[PDB]
Order: C-alpha cells, then sequence, then structure tokens
C-alpha cells in the first residue's frame, strides 16, 4: 500500500506520523531530526504539548540542510480548549505556526469539542474543582477554523475526539464551508472503533488513530492496566511475521485505512517504528486484532466528564 491517503480538500497525508505528546522538550528535537532522516514526513504536534519550539527547530533544521522539502512535509496542530472563542482562533494558530517556525500547517484540529473558559490556565478550575466551560457554540469555532484556510494559515482543517453526533453536527452546520478533513481519535486493539470510523469514513472524513500502542508512558498508568505491548496474543502475530509487537500495531490501523501516529523519543524505535511498509497482515489477522477490543478507553480525560459535549458519554 501506498504511503499516503487523499484527502478531502486535495492533499494527500502520510499514513504514519511521529506523535510528539510526552516528548520530552530536550528530547524532541533529536526525535524530529531522527524522525525525517528516517523518513517521516508528518509530524503530530499540538500546543498544549509545550514542546512545538522544540520540534520547529528541527523542521528548520532539516529545511535548512535540504535533507526535505517544505511541500513534503506533513505537520499537523490543534486548537486547545481555551481558545474556542472565535477572536481566539487565529492568534492560537498563529502561535503555533511562530513556534513551529513555519508559514502554515497541513492540517489544524479541533483538539476537543469541549471549550472551556480562556486565560493562562489550560484547564481552569473553579474552586471546587469542575473545569470551567466556555459558552461558545462549536459551530462558530468551526467558521473560526475556516478562516484560518482562507487567510492560507492552514491547508486543511479537522476535529480531534468528537463522538458521531459531534461530527454530525459540524456537517449539518448551516452554510458549512469546508468540511473537517481528519477526525483525530484514539484507537488501537482494545478500543476498535467500529462505529465511530465507519461513521467517519462514510463522510470522506479521514480517520487518525492516536495512541496505537496504548500510550504505555500515560502519567495514570496503573500497574495492572491492560498491556498491549506485552499481549502474548499480538506478540504471536508479531513472531509469525518477523516483526516487533509494536510495528503489528502500528501496521493493524494502516490496513484500515486509517493514518497512525506513533510516538517515541528513543533513535531506534523511531528507526522500528518505521519499518511497516515491508509485510501484511492477513485478513484473519485483522479480524483476529479487532477481536481484542476492550472498549477500552486510556484517554478518557476523567476531569473533564461534568462537560456538556464531554464526548465520551455517548456510545460513539
Ligand atoms: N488528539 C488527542 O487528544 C491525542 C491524545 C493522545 C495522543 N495523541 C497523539 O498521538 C500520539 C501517540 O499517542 P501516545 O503518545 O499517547 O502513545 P503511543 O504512541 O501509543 O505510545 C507511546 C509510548 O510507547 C513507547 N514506544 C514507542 N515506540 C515503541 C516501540 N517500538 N517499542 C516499545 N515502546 C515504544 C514510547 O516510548 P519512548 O518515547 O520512550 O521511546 C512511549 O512511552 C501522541 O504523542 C500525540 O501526538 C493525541
Ligand atoms: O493530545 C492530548 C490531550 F489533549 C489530552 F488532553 C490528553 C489527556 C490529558 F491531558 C489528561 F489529563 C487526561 O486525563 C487524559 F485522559 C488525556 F487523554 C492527552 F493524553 C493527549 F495526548
Amino acid at each position: 500500500m501506498a504511503s499516503r491517503i487523499l484527502l478531502n480538500n486535495g492533499a494527500k497525508m502520510p499514513i504514519l506520523g511521529l506523535g510528539t505528546w510526552k516528548s520530552p522538550p530536550g528530547q524532541v528535537t533529536e526525535a524530529v531530526k531522527v524522525a525525517i532522516d528516517v523518513g517521516y514526513r508528518h509530524i503530530d504536534c499540538a500546543h498544549v504539548y509545550q514542546n512545538e519550539n522544540e520540534v520547529g527547530v528541527a523542521i528548520q533544521e532539516k529545511l535548512r540542510e535540504q535533507v526535505v522539502k517544505r511541500e513534503e512535509l506533513f505537520i499537523v496542530s490543534k486548537l486547545w480548549c481555551t481558545y474556542h472563542e472565535k477572536g481566539l482562533v487565529k492568534g492560537a494558530c498563529q502561535k503555533t505556526l511562530s513556534d513551529l517556525k513555519l508559514d502554515y500547517l497541513d492540517l489544524y484540529l479541533i483538539h476537543w469539542p469541549t471549550g472551556f473558559k480562556p486565560g493562562k490556565e489550560f484547564f481552569p478550575l473553579d474552586e471546587s474543582g469542575n473545569v470551567v466551560p466556555s459558552d461558545t457554540n462549536i459551530l462558530d469555532t468551526w467558521a473560526a477554523m475556516e478562516e484560518l484556510v482562507d487567510e492560507g494559515l492552514v491547508k486543511a482543517i479537522g476535529i480531534s475526539n468528537f463522538n458521531h453526533l459531534q461530527v454530525e453536527m459540524i456537517l449539518n452546520k448551516p452554510g458549512l464551508k469546508y468540511k473537517p478533513a481528519v477526525n483525530q481519535i484514539e484507537c488501537h486493539p482494545y478500543l476498535t472503533q467500529e462505529k465511530l470510523i465507519q461513521y467517519c469514513q462514510s463522510k470522506g472524513i479521514v480517520v487518525t488513530a492516536y495512541s496505537p500502542l496504548g500510550s504505555p508512558d500515560r502519567p495514570w498508568a496503573k500497574p495492572e492496566d491492560p498491556s498491549l505491548l506485552e499481549d502474548p496474543r499480538i506478540k504471536a502475530i508479531a513472531a509469525k511475521h518477523n516483526k516487533t509487537t509494536a510495528q503489528v500495531l502500528i501496521r493493524f490501523p494502516m490496513q484500515r485505512n486509517l493514518v497512525v501516529i506513533p510516538k517515541s523519543v528513543t533513535p531506534e524505535r523511531i528507526a522500528e517504528n518505521f519499518k511497516v511498509f515491508d509485510f501484511e497482515l492477513s485478513s484473519q489477522d485483522m479480524t483476529t486484532l479487532l477481536s481484542y477490543n476492550r472498549n477500552w478507553r486510556v484517554c478518557a480525560l476523567l476531569s473533564c466528564t461534568s462537560h456538556k459535549d464531554y464526548p465520551f458519554h455517548e456510545e460513539f
């Protein structure tokens, strides 16, 4: 299979990208340099990750070195929840562009459907500990995203962590100018997401799978939690194919016509994770991996369950 997928804006998006959540700022510049050196052309970023300046240093060096041309890169970032107000969207995008040292993004996502009160804190709290919401309608945020396309700041816009009803609300927006190109959601063998993926794909929205390895480094992990990388059944499929378990976990979404964004700052793993274009899982393998679904959501954003647009009360 082909290394890029066609988006509904006419651009091609690499199906493998490098994740950067929790990539330490003192390690991420070299991680991105290594990634570009071994062939990655898609980097998944976000303002809330607090490391865009350092990601940008790597991108700029590789452009300067002429290792890659800007048109060959596919750089993604995301609008944080405290910038859903229509008048804040452009400045948020511009700050990301400034930090990444770019003059456009390939794709800019609404990071979550939940808007929060603007201010310095990424999770503004009331005195009782609840996140303080914004009253900005997500449709107004969407119009502000559309303006970014029309001003040349971004080539494509999309969404992340939207449930199917929330996707539908965007698709049904009165006067919709640009459809979302992508919905970026958690997806792996323990949270296979059939219903949401089918819905999005049926509407021409490309799905990006995040936490494809189950985010073993997540801060809220418990020692007894299920572990994809240690699942002997997945290890066995990997062994059959002479690949690593991580390589199977990355190839799996690729064969579902998804984009996938494994994170690493370890040079040998960055390289390992890219070596996924030289084998094929059988249909039986694919169905077997799908059968491991748990409905086990690792990124549930539990602090925000009191939000009216909190996405995970709905079945899908
Ligand atoms: N839109 C959203 O709300 C959202 C939510 C979650 C994630 N994301 C995006 O998706 C990306 C990926 O998800 P994630 O970071 O949660 O988790 P992940 O990619 O599932 O797992 C990352 C972890 O796996 C380790 N690892 C990477 N490759 C490995 C390999 N070949 N063998 C063994 N261990 C390996 C990494 O360690 P080292 O780095 O130490 O090598 C790190 O601890 C994020 O970085 C972010 O860009 C977006
Ligand atoms: O892109 C991310 C994000 F916006 C998050 F909120 C989270 C996240 C978080 F910051 C949290 F604090 C959580 O409790 C949680 F479940 C999350 F998914 C995350 F892991 C991401 F990778």
